[PDB]
């Protein structure tokens, strides 16, 4: 008359699913809990960086022109910025950089040089001056949308100069000397290799053509191949997918050797030759379901090379700044889903910063002891790609840290599973679960691993018809106690789980009950 | 002595089958109930749109000649129509169309430039003119059946001139401008690359080669290929299949990845290489002998890419207009099908619509603040390929909605099993049923999601041998009550199912029951 | 004490195996019914279709010269005739056609002209002049016995002019004009591409080298290719099995996707790399055992494209004029096959028939008005290539048809198992039958889906060693009663069925017994 359950056979955050027959473990609705392999863990915590950019936070990017150096750009309205040192800003170009621009630049890394471009401005690039300037022989009347990176092969891009701003593509390049871009550009002219290609399509070309080693591609609303392989006319136009079309800029393919794509209609994987939605049936309806997004822009999508997950940073509902306040989570190691909910956030991306006190130091002393060289620091996390979170209501960065603390405030945690597989247990050991057969709650013990305390609130429901109701419970430090009691009795049976620790370690739990009667309404 | 039926293994529309040995959650007749995975669910419900043609409307289409633009055509006797801004009409050709064309036109894509083609007139394309009109150098002579696109390669078509309408092609374009159609079509003359060619075949060539990115394939009544890979008279006339052949020119294949094929024998799925019947042992035989159409054309099929769906319109009996009233439907996610049936219709196609209030405004003030671009509306549907049905009894045309009303009046409900199997149920958790032993019912409750209520029938039967005998039950409202009592007892159970409802959830259900003798006749 | 067993595991026609120890279902002896998904059906009746050729109809053929039109040619001793509009006749060559000739002559199809060769006449075709006539510079002194066809080269055939009938090929045809033969054929002049080939082997090459997409092959009594693919003389003499000879002319590989072959030995299929027997432990026994053919030519073998079904008509050992009068049928969509009994028949082909009246209308009046095109009919039926028989003692032929009657008489059907798995039922649902125990019937009730009443005879053997032996029992109407009495026990059960009904649907039955001792003898 018991029924045990456990939490680590790996299923994803799967709300999608007819909730009441989703096997043993799995969640209904989740807050920023991160399942694992030993089971439900925490996924928060936060230290402050020493970064700083004392200016507006559109675009954050992290580059380095050297080993051991690191510099950063914050781009705003008028002005980027620069984060070295202990001085910023003056970098941007010349003049007024253009009218009021926010959160449609773009940055791309090509070789060790340096490359942003903006919508409202010309290409600039940043030299050995220390400010921003266009390029060499490119004519002053051009202004461009986004731009592009491919072998040897500055500015694969797809849009030309003014009055034609639909449907471009140019070779900007010839085969280029790695740390400048070509001495000349021209495309009609016949001098080496450079032209002006239509690729016909319906839709859009918006942005980078993707990566991959053998060759990159992307699409306007359908893929679109490109391989340089012949001679006559390098390169050769080609499409891969009709169907699939993207949706925004920054909705981005990730780096991984495997392609993480995202659609307007579904969340794709592939890497040329076969594809197949990463998660069809499981999480393709709430994503887009959650909020009608209704600013598709600003919708952007980061890589955690350090442990196996990729963030789609996307607004709530119940967000109103456009800001995504909500990131889905999907591990690539192993394919489980994951949901979170932070503050308010306008951009994101992986770095590192290694700064520390340096001009001030006491002793005047001849050079024949050692610096150490900028002795000691996260020289272990050198190799670490640390994310770096542009939140909107601080001056200072913070990266992610183990103990889930903001910076002295703590981050919530809710878990809830809707309704539970209950019931007769047949010969196989998972049981199955009798609608028709009312039943009365005994008890409920939870396995954990942490010390730390956790609340536990009860829900009930007539029918399933019917909707659910909520009911709290004290919570129970788990050093002494494991179980608490109460009695009740519903159609179906709900629980619903929220901490405030430290650390939650969720391993399994057990449920006593009795049938006691039939389904009334 | 009960039985627990489940309506969530998946099972299609499955009317050809025994229909007594369908496992369970089989549908014997369906009334327009989408079978989902988390259970039956009503695809149904209708937003009226912003496109109006004020002529009649045979043939409608979407096309945009740049991004943000939204332009439909109308077409009917001596008639061609435009939908955009607030103004219709005036984009036919010159003279009266052509004597009394209805349902024999032809759409297709190439480029951006929009190619239309009839029986009974020759080609007349779209210019800036606005006018349509005939190609440059085609001769006035000529007399077109059918055109299609391919590759840089506008018309490729198979119908000559005249007085040889049967069995024809022509490589009407050379390396064609995107934009505009070659400056010369010449065939015979050697001037660069075209040509005429039969391809031998007992059938007629009746349409599109259809598409594929690596080559396009079609039939007469066999099916053939073409590749331009060579270069002395380029493309390589080649076939397939001998077998197979089509029935009708609106029979189209899909767009998909995968092709959709319905032929006068069977519906194949294949993509060049394999082949195989999308449904061989459970749709073939209903589709074609629900009625002999007997009205071949007029039988239309078009994708909805949102949803995995597909539906091939097709005409009832009952219905004497020609007109389907009826719709196919197959999901190509996974093999499930199903039926809807719906008000009398003419022809169908997907496109978008932005429509909204706009030179009455308010305030004539200066160009310093801020139109918004046009701002607001279906933004986020721009991505949508929704769906518009030129409805043959309404001015104004529709787009589907998940809310199931048609416009203020609801559109109906019904889900039938004949027979159910009911009976010993043994070591396997699913049940296997006795004919020997005749039946008592005990009772009958339904797992429902919904909180609307539904309407319940009841069929009884003497015999196998003998027919289906119906009976009503009231409905019962699912929020105060789960369960209905009635007394009966026949060879075979049969319940019916109808609802007048917003919203439809079938789950599952249990029959309690008695053996209570054996069989009598 | 009791067995239910059931018709739809769809096993075929096999009456080679071990009777006794046949499965569920399985069919000992058959006549004409037919075996499909949902039960056993009758597969029979005929209607009758309007052609006429008043005269001897020994070869009777399908072509059209144009879309909309339908011609046939009756070919006879002195004569071959037309089958269009309402006269017949006059189109045969110049004098008496040859000696006497009778089942002897042959048809192909090449592009849309019609060729046709005989044994003892030089080959005619028809021309615009209506008269079939020598091809054009084929010199005189030829006769030939068989022709094919092939890639735009007509008369890939195996016989030379005279004195050397035996073994030849020629490849009479250069590049040909598709709807006229080459404008010369000569092969040992340098003129074009021509020649004779031995192609060497024991056998004889009798007829069409068949067909196949890449290449057409066939053999004298080993496989032979050819593929022309080659340059310098073009084609390539080539070979693949050496083992498989054809016994007779007619008896044709099918058109089908795959190739249906039947040997001397047995009945094989493939498609040119690798090789199977379609059924060797089921049916190859029986086919060739029935009776020593003793005629084995005139067996011939034709498709049924709209059901996947192939009918080799064969000689019955009772038949003494050689016709078939009885037809094995296997199903190539599944493996299953049937056998059927016939009226005398003398050969069959597929085709369409879409007579009406025409020239004695009513209303001599002005073209203003819609003919209709010869409006109605079985404009449905036009795609659909049904079979026409060439029944042996009737003017008039006739096509099949879904009710199962002649012309007004009814056609008979039987069905019989010899023995039935019946005895202990083990673990597995299947039973196994224990011959020591003799046991004794109880009863005996069908499952039936039509209301039209069958016949039931009841046969009984003392041992295995012993034959069978027969008792007749009334049958009994279905809508009434769907159980007889009768008491009997022998060593094994035979029951034997007999139906003269419009449709015949057997679906399951199930007998009651008890074990009363054991064997005796």
């Amino acid at each position: 008359m018991e029924v045990t359950h456990k939490q680590f056979d790996l299923s994803g955050f799967l709300p999608d699913q007819a909730p009441d027959t989703l096997k043993s473990g799995a969640i209904s609705r989740g807050f920023n809990v991160k399942p694992t392999i030993l089971g439900w863990e925490k996924s928060g915590g936060f230290r402050e960086t020493n970064t700083a950019p004392t200016n507006e936070k559109d675009f954050i990017f992290f580059w380095s022109p050297a080993i051991g150096d690191n510099r950063w750009f914050s781009g705003g309205d008028k002005t980027v910025q620069q984060v070295e040192g202990n001085v910023v800003s003056d970098v941007s170009r010349t003049g007024g950089y253009t009218a009021a621009a926010a959160a449609r630049w773009n940055a791309v890394n090509f070789n060790g040089v340096l490359l942003m471009n903006n919508e409202l401005d010309s290409p600039q690039y940043l030299a050995a001056s220390g400010k921003l300037e266009d390029f060499p022989n490119l004519p002053s009347n051009v202004r461009f949308r986004t731009v592009a990176v491919y072998k040897n092969f500055i500015l694969g891009l797809g849009v030309n100069f003014g009055s034609g701003f639909l449907d471009d593509e140019i070779y900007w390049s010839h085969q280029a000397d790695p740390g400048t871009m070509p001495p000349n550009w021209d495309y009609a002219n016949a001098a080496s290799d450079s032209g002006r290609t239509p690729l016909p399509s319906e839709g859009y070309c918006v942005t980078s053509e993707e990566l991959g080693s053998m060759n990159i591609v992307y699409k306007s609303d359908s893929i679109w191949t490109m391989q340089l392989i012949g001679g006559q006319w390098i390169f050769r136009f080609e499409n891969k997918f009709p169907g699939q079309g993207i949706l925004n800029k920054k909705s981005v393919v990730s780096f991984e050797g495997k392609h993480f794509v995202v659609t307007q209609k579904d969340i794709i994987v592939h890497d040329g030759y076969q594809v197949r939605s990463v998660a069809d049936k499981r999480v393709r309806n709430f994503f887009f379901t959650d909020m009608n997004s209704d600013y598709f822009e600003r919708v952007f999508v980061v890589k955690d090379p350090r442990v196996a997950e990729v963030y789609v940073f996307y607004p709530s509902k119940n967000s109103v700044d456009g800001l995504c306040d909500r990131a889905l989570v999907w591990n690539w190691r192993d394919d489980v889903w994951s949901l979170l909910n932070l503050r308010p956030l306008k951009h994101a991306a992986y770095g590192y910063e290694i700064t520390g006190v340096s001009i001030t130091w006491d002793n005047f002393v001849g050079g024949w002891e050692s610096t150490g060289l900028w002795q000691a620091d996260e020289d272990v996390a050198k190799y670490a790609p640390v994310l770096h979170y542009s939140f909107r209501d601080v001056p200072k960065l913070l990266a992610p840290t183990p103990q889930a603390l903001f910076i002295d405030e703590e981050i919530e945690a809710v878990w809830e599973r809707e309704d539970i597989v209950i019931g007769s247990i047949s010969r196989d050991g998972v049981p199955y679960q009798d609608y028709e057969r009312n039943k009365s709650v005994s008890s409920i013990s939870f396995d954990v691993d942490t010390t730390e305390p956790f609340d536990v609130y009860i829900g009930y429901k007539g029918s399933l018809e019917d909707s659910v109701e909520w009911e709290f419970a004290g919570t129970v430090n788990p050093m002494e106690d494991k179980r608490l009691f109460c009695l009740l009795t519903a159609g179906l049976f709900s629980m619903r789980i929220i901490s405030k620790a430290q650390t939650f370690i969720l391993r399994s739990y057990k449920i006593t009950y009795e049938f006691a009667g039939e389904m009334w309404a």
